[PDB]
C-alpha cells in the first residue's frame, strides 16, 4: 500500500505499524469524573494504548440555536447533552493525568476554538477532529498551528471538501490520518461502505488512512484492518448497560480484546503479492505437482503421443507436466513400462 | 469491483451476491462413509449450502514414486494417506445422493484423469480444482471439457503459470472462480498474502474471485470478504477432536456459523464510494455543522472581521462556515449581538 508513518506520542502509526485502535470514551462517562475513571480502568486492563476524550466548552461550541435542534440518537437537544456530560478543565486535566497514569496515551477532539485551546495548554501529543469539524476550516486552522499530528474524520464530508482541510494541514507542517466514517448512531452495515477508505488514499497519498465506527460490533473495523487501515475508533465502555446515547455502539473490555485479536492477525495476513515464492509451500510442490508417465506400454522405437503418455503426481520425475506435449513425437530408445515415469534416457 | 457472476446449480455466486462457504470435507472422513455422512449432517444443520468432496482414485492419481514422498503434515507417503482415505465409486454416488438429500450442493475436487471420469458420469454441477492442479493443464483440459463451471485453486503458482490455465478454461467456454491459496497445513497468517486475489483480480478481469483457506480461523476469510471475494473454502469436521491431517485447520459447525455471519456482514460493509450522500447522516449534519457567528458586538456601520466573526454549532444559520472569509469587509447593517447567527439582513 505505502510507507507513511507518523508518531503519537511514543506509538508509530501507519501501514506498516500495528494498527492502533483508539478507546473514545468521549460523553460516554455522562459528565462524572469517578465514571470516566472506571472506563479508563477497563480500558487500561483490556490492554487499551490510547484513551479519546471529548473537550466540550459549550459557550464557545454552540449558538443558542443549539437548543432546538435534536440529535437523531437522543430526545433532547444537543445543547442540554453537551452541558450534561461536559468535564470542567480542572476534571479533564485529572483525566488526562489519570490515563497517563495508567501508561496510556490521552488525547481528544475539540469541538470549539476554546477547547482546542484548552488542550493545547494540556500539551497532548496529537489531535483528533471530529467528522462535525472536518468542514470547519477555522477550527482547523487553530489546531493544525498546534505544531502536533492530526487525525481528522471524513464523514458527512466529500473528497472535494475535505481536500481544503488537508490543504489546511499540510500548510501548517503537521503530519496526519484521515479516518472514513459515518455518521449514524448506529451505523447500519449497508452504509459503511468501506471502499470509501480506498478513494482516500486515492486522493490523498500522503495520509494515514483508517476507520471511525459507529456499528454495532467489530465487522467494519475489522475488514479497515484487510484493506490497509492503520488507525481503529470505536467508542468505548465499560459495562454496556450504562445509559447514553452512545453505549450502543460502544465496545467494552470484551470486544476490545476481540478486536485487538483479529486486527493482529489481519495486519499479518493483508496485503503482499500473488507471486511471493513461500518457503513453507515446497513440501506441498515436490508431491502435488505432477510429471509425465507412461500410459501404456511403449515398445522401443514407437513415437510418444497424447495416446501412449499421461501425468500423474508426484512432481520428482524428469518431465513435468509442463512439458508433456514437447514429448509427442519422441522415439522410445528402450521399452517403456505403463505406469512408469518418462525418463530422460527413454528418449532418442 | 465487478458484476462477474455464474451459477453452481441455483446458486448465484459473484460480488454482486452473497459469499458462498464451500464446506470442504475433503479426506475429513478418513474413508468411512458412515462418518462422511455424520459430517454432511453438521454441515447441513449448520446451515451450509455446499460440501465438496475430493476423489481420489490412487492408481490414475500416482505414480509409484508417490509410495516414497511424504506431505508436509504427515509420517506417512501421500499414497498411503490417499488410499486410506478414499471412497470407492459405489460409496462417493452415495455420498453425493446424500448431500442432495439434505438439501445442499454436491460439488467435488478430481485428482485424476479417472476421478474426473467420475464425477462427469454423476454429473455434478461444478467442479473444483485443487492447487496442486492448477498447472496439470492435460487434467484442465478434460474437466473443462465437461462444460460446467470451474473454481481453481491458484496456490503455489504465478499468475503466468496460471494464464495458462484460464486460457483452456476460455476456449471451452465455460465461466470460472480464481480462488487465492497457500497450501501449508496450517498456514499462517503471514503467508496468506490478501492482496494477492487483487492481483487475481487485475490480471483475470472476467474471473469470480474468493479465497481457499488453511489457516487456524476465520480471520483470512472475513479479510477475503472485506476485500470482495465471493467464495471461500475451508476444511470442515462435525468435531475437531477427529483424527486426520487436515482436521486443525477446519472449521466445525460453531465456527462455520460465525464465518457465516461476518461474511454476511462484510457483503453489506464492502465496497461503495466515499462520496455517497448518506439519507440518515442529514440530522447530524444538521446539527453538527456550524454556522458563522459575530464574535463580538458590531456596531452598525462597522466592518466584519476574522476578529468579529467566529463559527459555531449549529449548522442552520444563514452563513456557513464554508462562507466564513466572504463576510469580511462587509458593512454591519444594524447592531449585531455578540452570539449571534449572522444573517443575511445582518449586512448592507
Ligand atoms: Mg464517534
Ligand atoms: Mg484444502
Amino acid at each position: 500500500q505505502n510507507n507513511n508513518e507518523f508518531k503519537i506520542g511514543n506509538r508509530s502509526v501507519g501501514y506498516n505499524h500495528e494498527p492502533l485502535i483508539i478507546c473514545e470514551i468521549g460523553i460516554n462517562h455522562e459528565g462524572s469524573l469517578k465514571t470516566a475513571f472506571e472506563m479508563v480502568d477497563a480500558a487500561y486492563n483490556a490492554g487499551a494504548e490510547v484513551v479519546k476524550h471529548q473537550t466540550h466548552i459549550v459557550e464557545d461550541e454552540m449558538s443558542d440555536e443549539a437548543k432546538q435542534v435534536i440529535p437523531g440518537n437522543a430526545d433532547v437537544s444537543i445543547y442540554e447533552i453537551m452541558e450534561r456530560c461536559a468535564l470542567n478543565e480542572e476534571d479533564e486535566i485529572k483525566l488526562k493525568e489519570y490515563v497517563e497514569s495508567k501508561g496510556m496515551i490521552f488525547i481528544s477532539t475539540p469541538f470549539s476554538r476554546a477547547a482546542a485551546l484548552r488542550l493545547q495548554r494540556m500539551d497532548i501529543p496529537a489531535y483528533k477532529i471530529g467528522s462535525g469539524e472536518c468542514n470547519n476550516y477555522p477550527l482547523i486552522k487553530l489546531v493544525a498551528s498546534f505544531g502536533k499530528p492530526i487525525i481528522l474524520s471524513t464523514g458527512m464530508n466529500s473528497i472535494e471538501s475535505i481536500k481544503k482541510s488537508v490543504e489546511i494541514i499540510r500548510e501548517a507542517g503537521v503530519p496526519y490520518a484521515l479516518l472514513h466514517c459515518t455518521n449514524i448512531y448506529p451505523t447500519p452495515y449497508e452504509d459503511v461502505r468501506l471502499g470509501g477508505m480506498n478513494d482516500l488514499s486515492e486522493a490523498f497519498p500522503d495520509a494515514i488512512i483508517g476507520l471511525s465506527d459507529h456499528t454495532l460490533d467489530n465487522y467494519a473495523c475489522l475488514g479497515a484492518v484487510a484493506l490497509g487501515g492503520s488507525i481503529l475508533e470505536r467508542h468505548f465502555t465499560d459495562r454496556m448497560d450504562r445509559p447514553g446515547p452512545d453505549i450502543v455502539c460502544s465496545m467494552n473490555p470484551d470486544t476490545f480484546k476481540e478486536l485487538k485479536q483479529g486486527a493482529h492477525a489481519l495486519k499479518l495476513a493483508r496485503g503482499g503479492k500473488k507471486d511471493t515464492i513461500i518457503a513453507g509451500e515446497k513440501p506441498t510442490k515436490d508431491f502435488a505437482f505432477a510429471s509425465v508417465v507412461a500410459d501404456k506400454d511403449i515398445k522401443k522405437g514407437e513415437l510418444l503421443s497424447g495416446d501412449n503418455l499421461w501425468v500423474k503426481r508426484p512432481g520428482n520425475g524428469d518431465f513435468s507436466v509442463n512439458e508433456y506435449e514437447t514429448l509427442f513425437g519422441k522415439v522410445a530408445a528402450c521399452n517403456i513400462r505403463k505406469g512408469a515415469q518418462i525418463k530422460k534416457t527413454d528418449i532418442e
